[PDB]
């Protein structure tokens, strides 16, 4: 039974229940993430920015079946075009706006990757992607406002592929954590 999370801590407790089993009800998880009303004081600990690129800040290690982290996007910071390594990927905006651009998986032939669509994700909205849906790029296109997002990945994963927009060629990258549980992790 899905109740409104009262706080981030409450959301985390609820997520541990929703991931107690071996499968994932995507619509239920998205609904509870969306229902949490971002309260900046509850997540300030994790909102550690870097001047030059977006940061990944681990919030909860989950129960073996998922991770939860906070990503902090300075003005103009964005990602590569990338996949999510056969995992579910939920993205909830906590502050600001992000642009999500969707791409299809490339064919073996070297070719420009042309966007299939784009949308603006706004405060408190929860979006979802998986590899069957496609690849994406996420960017804070603002010149004046940092963005903060809450991401849930299931299963956890620590590598993905970045795709060259000119050719569709991919390269494996190891994803790193700027902090874990509020502690900077150089
Ligand atoms: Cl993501
Ligand atoms: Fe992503």
């Amino acid at each position: 039974e899905l109740l409104k999370p009262r706080t981030l801590a409450d959301l985390i407790r609820i997520l541990h229940e929703l991931f107690a089993g071996d499968e994932v009800n995507v619509e239920e998880v998205q609904a509870v993430l969306e229902a949490y009303e971002s309260n900046p004081a509850e997540w300030a600990l994790y909102a550690k920015f870097d001047q030059y690129r977006y940061t990944r800040n681990l919030v909860d290690q989950g129960n073996g079946k998922f991770n939860l982290m906070i990503l902090c996007w300075g003005e103009g910071h964005g990602s590569s075009i990338h996949d999510h390594t056969d995992s579910h990927a939920f993205l909830k905006l906590l502050q600001g706006n992000l642009k999500e651009t969707l791409f299809d998986w490339p064919d073996k032939k070297s070719n420009e990757m042309i966007k299939k669509s784009e949308r603006t994700l706004r405060e408190n909205q929860c979006a979802y992607i998986n590899d069957s849906i496609g690849l994406h790029r996420v960017e804070n296109v603002s010149h004046t406002e940092p963005a903060v997002s809450l991401h849930l990945y299931s299963p956890p994963f620590d590598t993905c592929h970045a795709f060259d927009q000119r050719t569709g060629h991919k390269n494996k990258v190891t994803m790193t954590f700027h902090s874990k549980f509020g502690i900077r992790t150089p």
